[PDB]
């Protein structure tokens, strides 16, 4: 298939664990996606992000603790989450599988 058009967004309220959450976010630029913005790459086992379930690999973050992540340098974003708080909020959008594929082994061998 192909699929297109955006869908719906969903918030994620977690509590900064003893490991500081557990969301292997990476710059879309680093991932095959080659697109700007942060995206879920992994989901630690003993983490709240994972314990959540919703958070899926490839997911794309939008906000962090009510902090618009539109232009915020990867570092800045990482910092936000890093220096987050007891209550960590994230605005991720329900992306497709393909989106993740690019994040983790995209199409076309190579």
């Amino acid at each position: 298939g192909s699929s297109g058009s955006s869908g719906y967004v969903f918030t994620v309220e977690l509590e900064r664990g003893p490991s500081g959450l557990g969301m292997g976010l990476i710059d879309g630029m680093h991932t095959h996606l080659g697109a700007p913005g942060l995206y879920i790459q992994t989901l630690l086992p003993g983490s709240p992000a994972a314990a959540d379930g919703r958070l899926s690999l490839g997911d794309r973050i939008l906000e962090v603790n009510g902090s618009s992540l539109l232009g915020l340098g990867y570092l800045r974003a990482v910092d936000l989450i890093r220096h987050g708080g007891k209550k960590m909020r994230f605005l991720v959008a329900k992306s497709d599988v393909e989106t993740a594929k690019k994040i983790h082994s995209g199409p076309s061998s190579g």
